[PDB]
C-alpha cells in the first residue's frame, strides 16, 4: 500500500470485538450506539432508530484543524432500492447519513434518492455542494442496492466525488472559506425519512491530504480483494443458499428450464410495467432459483472450491450437468435429478479469472477424481432449431480467460442473485 495512503490516514474505523474502533493510530473515541447492526466483514446498518447511531470524538490532542486544508473520505455503501410505490419520497426527500459539525461549520454526507451529496460549510455559513447521481431508468444498475466505492478529495480549489475509482463530480470551492472539520462524527439517519430506511456501510477512513486518483483505484482494489466470491449484491457467496443468476455478458438474460426438457433456454428479463416514467429496471427475481452444494467453519464459497450447481424444479432439487460425450466447442447443459451417471460430469470449480474488481465468478468443469484436466466454463452460446440461445459449456473460454486483460463482458461471467431486502420488485 503506497506511503500515501498509509502516511496520511486520520481516521480509520474497523470492526474489532463486536465493536468499531479508530486503527489509524490517533485513538479516537468511538461510540457504536445499540441500534447499529455490526458484522465481522466490517459492514454496519444504520436504521430509522433513535438509537442508530456512532459517535466518534476526534482526537482534538493530536488532530488539528489545519489538517483538513486538503483531506479525503472513502467508505463503501449499499443504498437500497426505492419503494415502487413511494418513488415520491425517494426523489424528493434529503437525510444525512453523517454529518461534522462544530458551530454550524464542517462536512456531511447526505442522500436525496439516487443521489450521494457531499456538503462543505466554512465558519462564515458559505456552503457549497457537489453530488453523485446514478441512473433509477437502466435496465441493470450498477450502484442501486449494491456496494459501491466512493471517495471524496477536497483542496483549496475543488472537491471531487470518486466513485469505484473513477472520477463522477468536481466543483470549485475557491470561494468556500475556513471549515472546522475536526468536530464529532455523527453516523445516523436525519430527515423525513420512511421507518424502514436503512443504509450500509463499510471501512470508513478519513486522509489529511487530497488522495491522487492513482492512490484511490490502489485502495478501490485492495478493499475489493477476497478469498471469497461475492453475489450480485457484492455480500460474501454462500452454500446451501438460493440465488437467481445474472450473466454479466447478456445483463438482461435469465436462465429457465425449458418445459419438458433436460435444458436451460436463456429469457429475456421482464421490465417494470407500472404507472412512473421516473423509474425503469429489469426484473431480477425471474428464470430457475439456483443452490450452490459443497461437493465434500462457515458457508461462504471460496476460490478454487469443488461444488454442485444445483436448482429447484417442481418441489425437488435437480442438478446442472456436463456430458463427457463433447467432441464440439461448445454442448448444451444437461439439466436432471440427482444421480450418478459415468455419462456426465457433475463436479464443477469455482473461479476467479479477473485481475479487476469483481462480482463475477466463472463455473469450471472438472473429472470426479482429482485431475487437473479442464472440460470446459458455463456460460450461453446460440445453437441451431433459426438460432436458439441455451445454458452451454465451452471449450471457447478456456483460452478467452487466459486472455489479458480479462474481459468482464465474457458470458462464462456469471453472479448470483439472493432476495435481498433492500431490492423490492
Ligand atoms: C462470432 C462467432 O460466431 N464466434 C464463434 C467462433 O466462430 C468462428 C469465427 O469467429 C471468430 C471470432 O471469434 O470472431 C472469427 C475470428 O476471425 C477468429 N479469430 C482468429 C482466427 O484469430 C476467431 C477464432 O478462430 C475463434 O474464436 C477461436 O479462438 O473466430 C466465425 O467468424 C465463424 O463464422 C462462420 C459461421 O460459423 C458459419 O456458419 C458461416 O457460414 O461462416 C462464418 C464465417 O466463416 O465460425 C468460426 C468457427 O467455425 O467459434 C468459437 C468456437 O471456437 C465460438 O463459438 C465463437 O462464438 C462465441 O462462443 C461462445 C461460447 O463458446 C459464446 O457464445 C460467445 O458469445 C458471448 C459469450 O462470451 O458468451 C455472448 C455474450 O453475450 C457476449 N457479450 C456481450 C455481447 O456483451 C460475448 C462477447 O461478444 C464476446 O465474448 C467478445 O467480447 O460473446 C460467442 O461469441
Amino acid at each position: 500500500m503506497n506511503s500515501e495512503i498509509l502516511n496520511n490516514i486520520i481516521l480509520n474505523l474497523r470492526y474489532r470485538d463486536n465493536n468499531l474502533i479508530d486503527l489509524s493510530g490517533y485513538g479516537a473515541n468511538v461510540e457504536v450506539y445499540d441500534g447499529v447492526e455490526l458484522n465481522d466483514k466490517n459492514q454496519f446498518k444504520l436504521t430509522s432508530s433513535t438509537n442508530s447511531e456512532i459517535r466518534v470524538t476526534q482526537n482534538q490532542n493530536i488532530i488539528f484543524n489545519s489538517m483538513f486544508l486538503d483531506f479525503s473520505v472513502s467508505f463503501w455503501i449499499r443504498i437500497p432500492k426505492y419503494k415502487n410505490d413511494g418513488i415520491q419520497n425517494y426523489i424528493h426527500n434529503e437525510y444525512t447519513i453523517i454529518n461534522c459539525i462544530k458551530n454550524n461549520s464542517g462536512w456531511k454526507i447526505s442522500i436525496r434518492g439516487n443521489r450521494i451529496i457531499w456538503t462543505l460549510t466554512d465558519i462564515n455559513g458559505k456552503t457549497k455542494s457537489v453530488f453523485f447521481e446514478y441512473s433509477i431508468r437502466e435496465d441493470i444498475s450498477d450502484y442501486i442496492n449494491r456496494w459501491f466505492f466512493v471517495t471524496i478529495t477536497n483542496n483549496s480549489d475543488n472537491a471531487k466525488i470518486y466513485i469505484n475509482g473513477k472520477l463522477e463530480s468536481n466543483i470549485d470551492i475557491k470561494d468556500i472559506g475556513e471549515v472546522i472539520a475536526n468536530g464529532e462524527i455523527i453516523f445516523k439517519l436525519d430527515g423525513d425519512i420512511d421507518r424502514t430506511q436503512f443504509i450500509w456501510m463499510k471501512y470508513f477512513s478519513i486522509f489529511n491530504t487530497e488522495l491522487s486518483q492513482s492512490n484511490i483505484k490502489e485502495i478501490y482494489k485492495i478493499q475489493s480483494y477476497s478469498e471469497y466470491l461475492k453475489d450480485f449484491w457484492g455480500n460474501p457467496l454462500m452454500y446451501n443458499k438460493e440465488y437467481y443468476m445474472f450473466n454479466a455478458g447478456n445483463k438482461n438474460s435469465y436462465i429457465k428450464l425449458k418445459k419438458d426438457s433436460s435444458v436451460g433456454e436463456i429469457l429475456t428479463r421482464s421490465k417494470y410495467n407500472q404507472n412512473s416514467n421516473y423509474i425503469n429496471y429489469r426484473n431480477l427475481y425471474i428464470g430457475e432459483k439456483f443452490i450452490i452444494r459443497r461437493k465434500s467453519n462457515d458457508d461462504i464459497v471460496r476460490k478454487e472450491d469443488y461444488i454442485y450447481l444445483d436448482f429447484f424444479n417442481s418441489n425437488r432439487e435437480w442438478r446442472v450437468y456436463a456430458y463427457k460425450d463433447f467432441k464440439e466447442e461448445e454442448k448444451k447443459l444437461f439439466l436432471a435429478n440427482i444421480y450418478d451417471s459415468n455419462e456426465f460430469y457433475k463436479t464443477i470449480q469455482i473461479k476467479e479469472y479477473d485481475e479487476q474488481p469483481t462480482y463475477s465468478c466463472q463455473l469450471l468443469f472438472k473429472k470426479d477424481e482429482e485431475s487437473t484436466d479442464e472440460i470446459g466454463l458455463i456460460g450461453i452460446h446460440r445453437f441451431y432449431e433459426d438460432y436458439k440461445n441455451y445454458f452451454c459449456i465451452s471449450k471457447w473460454y478456456l483460452k478467452e480467460v487466459k486472455r489479458k486483460p480479462y474481459n468482464p463482458n465474457l458470458g462464462c461471467n456469471w453472479q448470483f442473485i439472493p432476495k435481498d431486502e433492500g431490492w423490492i420488485e
